[PDB]
């Protein structure tokens, strides 16, 4: 599909048992999800934007549904007001940038 | 152009007869440019973003050229980490996300 910009670009996405709403964020390295207690080993991190830096942990290789679209990647934890789908996923479902 | 996202989104502007690279952020609803001297009026605002909130000089109507495309909008100039493009100015030249 062809999301224009208008608004911001939410899409739905599922991580297990969990859908939720996220941007798909051309401005972001990483994956970033808001706050959930996801199984496995992670390690720490921190990030920046603005504002400053939040801590985040790193999970490795975590499906992810985006759109029906299916990805698999490292996805950071931590205290975002938003999910975002950074590029490590857009990537992998095929997200162009067109002007 | 189409632009792939292995790698970041970063692009020549030209502002004020100056070149800067800037980030083309889907994520991000304002441009915020790093600091820099612009003309005439401006207001004092502020914004969120993933770390905090940040004061930022909001300036209207300032062109940009963003790749060869010609924008008129709003800059928003403080402490952001990067260059960022948001939808304000992605809309006005045309850019859309594409899966
Ligand atoms: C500033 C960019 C260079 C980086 N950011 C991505 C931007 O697209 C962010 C995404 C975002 C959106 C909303 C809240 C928090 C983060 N966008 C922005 O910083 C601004 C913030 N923002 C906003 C608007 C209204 C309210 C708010 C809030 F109240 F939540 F602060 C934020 C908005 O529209 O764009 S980032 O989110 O900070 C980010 C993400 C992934 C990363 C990373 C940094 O480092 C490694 O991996």
């Amino acid at each position: 599909p062809q999301i224009t910009l208008w608004k911001r670009p939410l899409v739905t996405i599922r991580i297990g048992g969990q859908l939720k709403e996220a941007l798909l964020d051309t401005g972001a390295d990483d994956t970033v999800l808001e706050e959930m207690n996801l199984p496995g080993k992670w390690k720490p991190k921190m990030i920046g934007g603005i504002g400053g830096f939040i801590k985040v942990r790193q999970y490795d290789q975590i499906p992810i549904e985006i759109c029906g679209h299916k990805a698999i990647g490292t996805v950071l934890v931590g205290p975002t007001p938003v999910n975002i789908i950074g590029r490590n996923l857009l990537t992998q479902i095929g997200c162009t940038l067109n002007f």
